[PDB]
């Protein structure tokens, strides 16, 4: 759960919605839609 990064999801929810680009532990590799169970 390491989210000490800049939200680097290749989705549209992270690219724009800054509500989840705050502290998401997405291992700066998340590049799939059904691999983004992120909500923070
Ligand atoms: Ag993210
Ligand atoms: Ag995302
Ligand atoms: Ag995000
Ligand atoms: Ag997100
Ligand atoms: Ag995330
Ligand atoms: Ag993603
Ligand atoms: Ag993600």
């Amino acid at each position: 759960q390491n989210e000490g990064h800049e939200c680097q999801c290749q989705c549209g929810s992270c690219k724009n919605n800054e509500q989840c680009q705050k502290s998401c532990s997405c291992p700066t590799g998340c590049n799939s839609d059904d691999k983004c169970p992120c909500g923070n």
